[PDB]
This record gives structure tokens, C-alpha cells and sequence, in this order.
């Protein structure tokens, strides 16, 4: 009864082998649950097919004579006001537009043959509101602009799912910055001022570390009584941990060494190594105890899950 035909948009059309009552060829295709229907004086599968959704919008598919392009148009109930238009080519590239009630372009999206894309939204003056470019890999950069045409936010997401996200003030300087790492943990900088100064906050699994950004670097502090543990992030991004005890007694005072090659803070009490604090590549902290002498580590490292557990390690 029919013959099936492959079309640009991962879609297919069926075409009758016989002519109908009116000398024409029947055409049928389903497109998102909607069955579109039409007829053509041709039988290669080209032509227009139309439908109506349940909410009364009209759908029209036009398939070019050579079958190398398709246009899908959604209209409102009047059949005249365009809502969306998607044009697709057999190389898989594409164009989508969406329109508002007035019929201005509100959204536009170009898709390349390599699935990379550029998306743009326009405000009600028809000016650029937001733009996103997504790269062949999975990388993506993404901008927002205010009602004065100025950048207000920018976000550089990467292949590994890492991202930097900036917000901008009136001078067009960075007043907030959020840094996410592949592992989902964050670095959050707020209230950034022209000198450098701002709040800092590292968000980890189960707890947050707080501190300050200066133009020198980032310092996150944990305090327990006389002890202060400081986690420094330098302008290169390298981590350094530091311990200060405002204690003066010997039998009790804590003291620590940082080994940058291992990313491990070892704490000594009374000339004997007591435990190791490891700060991992998965940006977790772990603790492990030494033996009597302080020569070797024993048991198994234990992941810190709450802040109150870092404090108890510093007692």
C-alpha cells in the first residue's frame, strides 16, 4: 500500500504507491506523537503534511522536492501566527526559531553537523538577552546581558564538567565568582572589591569552610580553642595547609608540617607525630593515626564528613 522514506530530521514519511481519488499520492508522517497528513502530485515523499495538536495549534511539515531539507512550522489556532520554525538539512545541521505573540523572534538556535550549537534569546526590544555556545566536545560558554546591553554574567563550563561563573557590576568588574570542579565541590567568592578583598567559602561534601579572599590569596580558617587551621589557595591554585596554636605548654601544644608532594598535613604533639590529615584530589579531607613511637601510620584513613570532625582532630 505504501513506501517508506527517510527524511533530514531523523524522521520518515510514508507515501502511497497508488494515486488517490483526486489523482494525487497520500502522505503520512508522525512527528512528536502527532500524525501529519497530506497529498502530493509526486511520489518521492516530498510535499506538505499538516496536523492539529489537541490544544488546537497547527503543524505544517514541508519536505523539499529533493528531500535534502525539511521545514516544520507550528502555528497558533488561526494557522497564521507562527510559534516556532525548525529547518533541518540531511547533513544534520539545523535552525530553530521561536516567536512571541507579536511575531518577533524571541529564541534562535543553530545546530552544526557536529552537534555543536549557538543559542540566542532576545528581550522585548529585540536585543540580545543571553547567548550560549556549546562546543563539539561538551564545553560551553554562556553570557547574560542586562537592559543596558552590558554583560551581567558569564559561565565557562568545560569538558570535564568544571566551571567558572562570574557576575559583573557597573564598572564591568567581577563582584562574584563561583568555581566548580569536576567532582562537584565549589569555591565561592562574594563581595569582591577593586583591591581584591571579598568573602571566600569552599563548599564540600557534608561541610563548608569559610574565610577571605585577598589579592594575595584565599584563606579558609577552622578554629578549635587555641588552635587555628588555615587552608590557603594561591594565585596559581595550589593548596597549602597551616596550623597555629596559641598554646605555650609543651606536653600539649600542637605543631604541624605540610608536604606539598603528598598534600598531607602531619601534626606533632610533644615531639611525636600524632596523625596525618590528607586533603585529597577528590577535595575531601581524611585523618589517620600513627603508632606509639610516631614512626608509622596505622589502621585506615577515615574521611571527614562534617566540620565538627575537623575541630575534634585539632583538640
Amino acid at each position: 500500500n505504501s513506501v517508506s522514506v527517510d527524511l533530514p530530521g531523523e524522521m520518515k514519511v510514508l507515501v502511497s504507491k497508488e494515486k488517490n481519488k483526486d489523482g494525487k499520492y497520500d502522505l503520512i508522517a508522525t512527528v512528536d506523537k502527532l500524525e501529519l497528513k497530506g497529498t502530493s502530485d509526486k511520489n518521492n515523499g516530498s510535499g506538505v503534511l499538516e496536523g492539529v495538536k489537541a490544544d488546537k495549534s497547527k503543524v505544517k511539515l514541508t519536505i523539499s522536492d529533493d528531500l535534502g531539507q525539511t521545514t516544520l512550522e507550528v502555528f497558533k489556532e488561526d494557522g497564521k501566527t507562527l510559534v516556532s520554525k525548525k529547518v533541518t538539512s540531511k547533513d544534520k545541521s539545523s535552525t530553530e526559531e521561536k516567536f512571541n505573540e507579536k511575531g518577533e523572534l524571541s529564541e534562535k538556535k543553530i545546530t552544526r553537523a557536529d552537534k555543536s550549537s549557538t543559542e540566542e534569546k532576545f528581550n522585548e526590544k529585540g536585543e540580545l538577552s543571553e547567548k550560549k555556545i556549546t562546543r563539539a566536545d561538551k564545553s560551553s560558554t554562556e553570557e547574560k546581558f542586562n537592559e543596558k546591553g552590558e554583560l551581567s554574567e558569564k559561565k565557562i563550563t568545560r569538558a570535564d564538567k568544571s566551571s567558572t561563573e562570574e557576575k559583573f557590576n557597573e564598572k564591568g568588574e567581577v563582584s562574584e565568582k563561583i568555581i566548580t570542579r569536576a567532582d562537584g565541590t565549589r569555591l565561592e567568592y562574594t563581595g569582591i572589591k577593586s583591591d581584591g578583598s571579598g568573602k571566600a567559602k569552599e563548599v564540600l561534601k557534608g561541610y563548608v569552610l569559610e574565610g577571605t579572599l585577598t589579592a594575595e590569596k584565599t584563606t579558609l580558617v577552622v578554629k578549635e580553642g587555641t588552635v587555628t587551621l588555615s587552608k590557603n589557595i594561591s594565585k596559581s591554585g595550589e593548596v597549602s595547609v597551616e596550623l597555629n596554636d596559641t598554646d605555650s605548654s609543651a606536653a600539649t601544644k600542637k605543631t604541624a608540617a605540610w608536604n606539598s608532594g603528598t598534600s598531607t598535613l602531619t601534626i606533632t604533639v610533644n615531639s611525636k607525630k600524632t596523625k596525618d590529615l590528607v586533603f585529597t584530589k577528590e577535595n575531601t579531607i581524611t585523618v589517620q593515626q600513627y603508632d606509639s613511637n610516631g614512626t608509622k601510620l596505622e589502621g585506615s584513613a577515615v574521611e571527614i564528613t562534617k566540620l565538627d570532625e575537623i575541630k575534634n582532630a585539632l583538640k
